[PDB]
């Protein structure tokens, strides 16, 4: 039965683990899997942050061109019940 998330493969960014059990969660109703921390396996890497962000996991996450979304994409899929663009949620995005 389709998912909108399926072959998603979501990793939350060390700066929101308190939030990290919660948002593995939202993907995975969404059919998404999770990571616990970076790998190769990660499509999506969920962050927040500033222009020019000096974090050294996001720096590395950047350098290997995958997806790197603010939580409100996840959020927002989850509201939608959507795979919606990730090109809207950058990491810098504040509702």
């Amino acid at each position: 039965a389709p998912k909108p998330l399926h072959k998603v493969v979501v990793c939350v960014s060390k700066k929101l683990s308190k939030k990290q059990s919660e948002l593995n969660g939202i993907a995975a109703s969404l059919g998404a899997d999770y990571r616990w921390s970076f790998d190769e396996t990660v499509t999506h890497f969920i962050y927040q942050g500033r222009p020019n962000d000096t974090n050294r996991e996001y720096k590395s996450v950047k350098e290997r061109g995958v997806h790197i979304v603010s939580e409100h994409w996840l959020l927002d899929c989850a509201q939608e019940c959507k795979h919606l663009p990730e090109s809207l949620y950058p990491h810098t995005y504040n509702p």
